[PDB]
């Protein structure tokens, strides 16, 4: 489970560094931003998945219709394709919990 083993929170400071070294090659989450490889990442916490305007989605993705939250967030990441067979996010996965909650506190701060 999710709601059970998931979300604590962490360092914002440590998971902003988190999203430069590991996410900004393909996404942005400022306010305004542009979508690059992936979708900017902006007020993804009230939203559900590939809903984000202008940009050319997996059916998968969409199909999975997931409302992201810290736990949803925390699963796709560990292992994205395990989650969401068919996404073409190409990104190994943040293994370790602690690497998770770090970067989840951040992006919760950063998107809102
Ligand atoms: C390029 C090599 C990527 C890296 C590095 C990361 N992501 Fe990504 N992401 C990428 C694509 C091409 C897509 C769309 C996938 C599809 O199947 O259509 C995504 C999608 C996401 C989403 C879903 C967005 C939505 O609007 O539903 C999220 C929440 C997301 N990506 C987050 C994310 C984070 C936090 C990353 C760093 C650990 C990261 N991605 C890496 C491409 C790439």
């Amino acid at each position: 489970a999710k709601e059970s083993t998931g979300f604590k929170p962490g360092s914002a400071k440590k998971g902003a560094t988190l999203f430069k070294t590991r996410c900004q090659q393909c996404h942005t989450i400022e306010e305004g931003g542009p979508n690059k490889v992936g979708p900017n990442l902006h007020g993804i916490f009230g939203r559900h998945s590939g809903q984000v305007k202008g940009y050319s989605y997996t059916d998968a993705i969409i199909n999975k219709n997931v409302k992201w939250d810290e736990d949803s967030m925390s699963e796709y990441l560990t292992n994205p394709k395990k989650y969401i067979p068919g996404t073409k996010m190409a990104f190994a996965g943040l293994k370790k919990e602690k690497d998770r909650n770090d970067l989840i506190t951040y992006m919760t701060k950063a998107a809102k």
